[PDB]
């Protein structure tokens, strides 16, 4: 296989990256980093920022989620057609990696003070990316253009760990409906979807979604 | 009128890295300044994409997000590496970068008093990875990633500037880092930017914390 993910035996900051390499048909392998293993101390030593995910391409390796996301676009075409669209790519990519960050922060430091309080401000926080598509073709295609970008990998995820956090979070914004119904419809991202490594890895490393 | 605008609060923040890369590349742009007074009106925020500045305008693309804007100039004036690997090294580079200002700008913000001693102390750590990034590079006597200037190094650059004014001296600790600050800030026309009162007269952020 091309590439190698190496990180924890969750989906967390590898789904999209995941679904991307799937979606494209493309191959690699998973490296499975347990608890006991990263406890360790020489991987962890060993990564730049101290943190994974890791990936290899050929004789490159990478760290940072985002890094990795960017690069598979940029290799594998996912990211615009031109530099206006991988402006807005980014843009979508840069809004939907702050997102996470609040999800992150609650699922893991705040999850049962602050989730009534996150998911009264999820719809104001969604709402940006309907808007989004709003704007590009009534919402038929992509996040960006009429091609995938990486972007839209990313979003999706989102999109889906947050209907596991809020159903229904998504009933208000009919573009964003749609969108995920779309695209988790194409064959090779839907067996994906539909598969056990997958379906059985659970969405974070606390127990909690 | 120049075609790059930057719609922003009258602090550096999340524009001093692009405004570095403008003023260092000879680039003309205007400045579209917000008081607190225009941002509590709402009308503002409420037509900006994420409800957040900065908002950058070039001819008619309008972008949010710094990140953003730093790739697009990135991408534009050619500062994103010489081929495709020197790009994602790039933004391997950029997102540490995000990611430890974000840390800072949490402590400048809701802990500053309670957590800049832990904070502090947690700082070589955070630094170190870029260390180890310029030792890897020509000894570190050239820049970030590969032999040219990137929209990473002017990132890093600002991301060290303000950590030597949390913390002086942070960088006695990493020899190639110190050396790097001083060859990047003394490029003829940054230094000169640096030195200006339209970038000296701004506080770092806008809480009057730093
Ligand atoms: N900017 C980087 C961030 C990379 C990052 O955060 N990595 C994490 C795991 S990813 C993931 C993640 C986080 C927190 C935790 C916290 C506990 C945890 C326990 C068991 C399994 C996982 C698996 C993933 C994971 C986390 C766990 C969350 O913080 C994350 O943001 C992600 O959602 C990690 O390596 N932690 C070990 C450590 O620092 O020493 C990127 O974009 O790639
Ligand atoms: N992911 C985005 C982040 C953009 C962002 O955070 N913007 C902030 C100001 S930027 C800047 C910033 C933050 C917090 C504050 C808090 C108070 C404050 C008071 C007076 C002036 C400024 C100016 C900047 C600024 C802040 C202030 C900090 O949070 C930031 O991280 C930055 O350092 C904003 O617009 N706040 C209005 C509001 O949401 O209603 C990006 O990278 O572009």
């Amino acid at each position: 296989p091309p590439y190698t993910v190496v990180y924890f035996p969750v989906r967390g900051r590898c789904a999209a990256l995941r679904m991307l390499l799937a979606d494209q048909g493309q191959s690699w392998k998973e490296e499975v980093v347990t608890v006991e293993t990263w406890q360790e101390g020489s991987l962890k030593a060993s990564c730049l920022y101290g943190q994974l995910p890791k990936f290899q391409d050929g004789d490159l390796t990478l760290y940072q989620s985002n890094t990795i996301l960017r690069h598979l676009g940029r290799t594998l075409g996912l990211y615009g057609k031109d530099q206006q669209e991988a402006a807005l790519v980014d843009m979508v990519n840069d809004g939907v990696e702050d997102l996470r960050c609040k999800y992150v922060s609650l699922i893991y430091t705040n999850y049962e003070a602050g989730k009534d309080d996150y998911v009264k401000a999820l719809p104001g926080q969604l709402k940006p990316f309907e808007t989004l598509l709003s704007q590009n073709q009534g919402g038929k295609t992509f996040i960006v253009g009429d091609q995938i970008s990486f972007a839209d990998y990313n979003l999706l995820d989102l999109l889906l760990i947050h209907e596991v956090l809020a159903p229904g979070c998504l009933d208000a914004f009919p573009l964003l409906s749609a969108y995920v119904g779309r695209l988790s419809a194409r064959p090779k991202l839907k067996a994906f979807l539909a598969s056990p490594e997958y379906v059985n890895l659970p969405i974070n490393g606390n127990g909690k979604q």
